[PDB]
């Protein structure tokens, strides 16, 4: 259980990082995004 | 503890999925969003 | 392990909340965002 939860949490961290990059690009208009 | 953490993680997964949909809609201009 | 995972999950919750605010601001055009 705990090992599997470590994996889910790591995957969520990756998903959140990608969302943060995409949102910062929208907010700042980077490269015309 | 572990059971309660499973619930928090599942709820986060749902929140992240909704964020991903909203961000993809903004990035692509779907339906004028 | 479990204690450390509680911390990671709490930090993710905070990150997700901030993303939700930023995305709602983009979607609604609040304050010209």
């Amino acid at each position: 259980e705990v090992e599997a939860l470590e994996k889910k949490v790591e995957a969520l961290e990756v998903k959140v990082q990608k969302l943060e990059k995409k949102v910062e690009a929208l907010e700042h208009g980077w490269d015309g995004r």
